[PDB]
C-alpha cells in the first residue's frame, strides 16, 4: 500500500534527484500515510542533514531576484555546488538555472497557514540536505520574516534609489544588502551612492558588538558583476559564527518554531476540517474583526467548537 | 463569592478604580468561573472601549521608561486626562510613584499566562476595561522576551526611547525594533552635557529615519529628545502623539490597524488555550518537554516533534 520507503531513502541518500523529487512529491499528496511516510523519512535521515549554507533571499519586486538567484546558482554549481532554490509564499523565470542538473527549484509548499508553508519547507531544506545539497536559497514570492527565520544569512536585494523600497522592520535584519543593477556606466555610480545611504543607516543601527557588521554591496545580477564578492562575504559569515555558535544557536531556535508552527497548522486543519466548525470559526473571526466581539469572546467560541 | 456583575458593569462605567481593580483582580483568578464571568463583563462593554490613545513604550533597561511615564502620566492628568500604565512582562510601582498616588491614574503589573500571547491578549483585555471606565490614555511599557513586538501590535502608537550616546557597544535598542517607532525619543537630554548628547544622538537617528521612511507615509517618525527626570520636551512629546492620531483617523488606519491587533490576539488566546492543555497534566506537560527538546537538540525533526505533541491531545 506505501511504496518501499527504505530503498527510497537509500536513493536519495546516495544523490538520486528522482528519489528526492518523489519524496517531496508525496509529501504533498492527499492520501496522510504518503504525508506520514515523507515525515518519517525526514526524521530518519536527520543526523545526514544541516551539512548547507542556508541562504534567504528578498527585496520588492522588480529588484531583479530571479535573475540574481539565477546567476548566483549558476556561479555556485560552475563552482561544484549543488543548489537548491525554495519558494515561500504566503499565497500557498530563473531559466538557466532551470536546466542546470545540479540545482533544484521548488515552488511554494500548500499549507492552511504561513506558518505551516514556512514549517513545510524547513522539511523540504532536510531533505534536501540528506540529499547532498550544500547551498540552499530560499526566496520571498508575511514571508520576509519567515524566510529570515529559515536561513541562517539573510540577503536583501535592494533598488539603486515614494514605496518602500522593502517591507517596514525588514531592512534592519539583512546581513548583507546588496544594492542591484550596478550596470557597466552610470548603473555603477547610481548604485554605489546608493549604497553609501543604506551603508549609512545600517551601520547606524548595528552596534560594534555585534559579531557581524552586515555589509552593503553593489551587483547586477542581470551582468554577473560582484557575485563572486556577495558570496564570499556569505561564506566569511559562515566561518565567523560558526565559531561563535551563533549558527547553531539560530537554528536550534529556528527548528523549534517550526514545530510549533506545524502543531498550530494542525489546529487549523481541525477548524476548517469541516463545513460548521470552519463557519463558526469565521463568524468569531468575523465579529472580532468588526468590534462585535472582544477578543477573548471569539477565542473561547473557537477554542470550545473542538474542545479545547 | 459570585459578585454581581451588574453591579459591578455599572460602577466601572461609572469610572469608580475599585470595580476596574476588582473587574482585573477576577480576571487573573485561578477559579475559571471569575474570569469567564470577566470575559463576558467585557465583551458586555465594547461598545464604551476605543475612546482613547493607545501609546506603547519601551527601551532598553535604565534608559528612563519609569521616569518617563511618570511625568509623561502626570502632564497628561493635570490636562484632565485618565491615564492607564499596563505592563507587559514575557516571562509572566514604587518606581512610577508620583503617578502612583494619582487619583486619576491606574498602574498594573503584567498579567500571568503560559504563552507571551496570553500575557499579550490578557493585556489588550485589560486596556479594554480601562477605556470602559473612562481612561482615554492607555500607555502600555515593555518589561522583562519579544515584549516589544507585542506591546507594537497593542497600541496605535509606538514610542522608543533612546540613551543618549551608544558608548557601551550594544544594542540601542533590540534588532527588528528601530523601524517600527513612531517616534524616538532621545532621554536624559539634561540642561548642560545632557542634552548636547542626546541632540547628536538624534542627529544619528534622525538621519537612519529619513532614509528609511518612504515619502508615501502617512505618518514620518520623528526624532525629539527628553528629559523624563526633569520635565523637559514632553508637552512637544505628546504633542506629535495627538497629531498621528489625527492624521491617521482621518485615512482609517488606526481602525485598520487595531482590527488587525484584534484578530491577532483572538488568535494568540487560542494558542494559549491550546498551550493549556499541553501543560495541563504533569505526564503531557513532560511528554510535550521531551518533545521540544528532541527538537531543539537535532535529534527528531520539526514535524515529527509537532506530531507528537499534537498526538498527545488528539489534534
Ligand atoms: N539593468 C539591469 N536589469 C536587471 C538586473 N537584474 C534584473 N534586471 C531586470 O529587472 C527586471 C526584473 O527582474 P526579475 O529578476 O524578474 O525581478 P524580480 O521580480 O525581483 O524577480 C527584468 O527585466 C530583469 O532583466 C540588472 O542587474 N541590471
Ligand atoms: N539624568 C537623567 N537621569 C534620568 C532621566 N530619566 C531617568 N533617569 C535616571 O536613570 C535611572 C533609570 O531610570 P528608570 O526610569 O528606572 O529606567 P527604566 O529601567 O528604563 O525604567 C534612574 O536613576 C533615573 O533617575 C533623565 O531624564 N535624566
Amino acid at each position: 500500500t506505501l511504496p518501499d520507503m527504505d530503498t527510497l531513502r537509500e536513493r536519495l541518500l546516495a544523490g538520486d534527484r528522482a528519489a528526492l523529487a518523489r519524496a517531496i512529491t508525496l509529501a504533498e499528496s492527499r492520501r496522510a500515510d504518503h504525508r506520514a511516510a515523507v515525515r518519517d523519512l525526514i526524521d530518519a535521515v536527520l543526523p545526514q542533514t544541516g551539512r548547507a549554507i542556508r541562504v534567504g533571499i528578498t527585496g520588492v519586486p522588480g529588484v531583479g531576484k530571479s535573475t540574481t538567484i539565477d546567476a548566483l546558482g549558476s556561479l555556485l554549481t560552475a563552482a561544484g555546488h549543488k543548489v537548491a532554490v525554495l519558494a515561500v509564499d504566503p499565497s500557498s523565470r530563473m531559466a538557466r538555472l532551470a536546466i542546470d542538473r545540479n540545482a533544484f527549484i521548488r515552488p511554494s509548499p500548500s499549507s492552511g497557514t504561513l506558518g505551516g508553508v514556512a514549517a513545510k519547507t524547513r522539511e523540504t531544506m532536510l531533505l534536501c540536505e540528506a540529499a547532498g545539497f550544500d547551498v540552499i536559497l530560499v526566496e520571498t514570492v508575511q514571508s520576509e520574516t519567515a524566510v529570515a527565520d529559515l536561513t541562517d544569512f539573510f540577503l536583501v536585494l535592494m533598488l539603486p534609489g515614494e514605496l518602500q523600497g522593502i517591507k517596514k522592520g525588514i531592512f534592519e535584519l539583512a546581513d548583507m544588502i546588496a544594492v542591484n543593477k550596478a550596470d557597466d556606466g552610470d548603473g555603477e555610480r547610481r548604485a554605489s551612492a546608493a549604497a553609501s545611504e543604506y551603508r549609512a543607516a545600517l551601520h547606524i543601527l548595528t552596534p560594534p558588538s555585534a559579531t557581524w557588521t552586515p555589509p552593503v554591496v553593489t551587483i547586477s545580477g542581470l551582468h554577473g558583476k560582484g557575485l563572486d564578492s556577495l558570496w564570499s562575504r556569505i561564506e566569511d559569515h559562515r566561518s565567523k559564527l560558526t565559531a561563535t555558535g551563533e549558527i547553531a544557536g539560530k537554528r536550534r531556535e529556528q527548528d523549534v518554531k517550526w514545530m510549533w508552527a506545524l502543531v498550530h497548522e494542525r489546529l487549523h486543519q481541525r477548524l476548517v476540517g469541516s463545513a460548521e466548525v470552519r463557519q463558526a470559526t469565521a463568524e468569531a473571526e468575523r465579529a472580532v474583526a468588526g468590534g462585535e466581539h472582544s477578543p477573548a469572546a471569539g477565542a473561547d467560541a473557537i477554542a470550545t467548537l473542538i474542545g479545547l
